[PDB]
């Protein structure tokens, strides 16, 4: 029954990582409506907008790297626990 | 016996998704230079600024869609390991 706990954990880990991507998408969507409103109420905005997407994408790249790195450690931990189970 | 091959595979998948990630970041930067270039000309400037904004949001939705597929596959992998752990009780 080791692996069922592994899958339960993946299911949680999956729910969290997707939550923190929605957070990032929405922040982009909010900041960018504001900035498009500034420019429309006027007659520099290209840098705020592009600035924002770079922000959202950077944060997505960080969070995906932390997930990936956690995943590798988890796998290595299981490699370890398998070898411990070989004890006579 | 089994779990080192799981790790290896995890390493491989992890590098393939990060190639994918930088791949369509860089692609989606090409797509924006075209429409940014239009908006710079017009000083319809705003309808064109919304379109750009709609491309950034859409681009970051495609990144999410690839990231969901990756996650989904991890769940499928772990599921396959529940199965094979069950088969080894045989």
């Amino acid at each position: 029954a080791h692996m069922t706990r592994f899958l339960e954990e993946e299911e949680l880990r999956s729910h969290h990582i997707l939550e923190r991507l929605d957070a990032h998408i929405e922040e982009l969507k909010r900041e960018s409506e504001k900035t498009v409103r500034q420019f429309t109420a006027l007659k520099g905005a290209l840098e705020e907008l592009r600035g924002q997407y770079i922000k959202a994408v950077k944060k997505i790249k960080c969070d995906m790297l932390r997930y990936i790195q956690e995943s590798k450690e988890r796998a290595a931990e299981m490699v370890k626990a398998e070898v411990l189970r070989e004890r006579q």
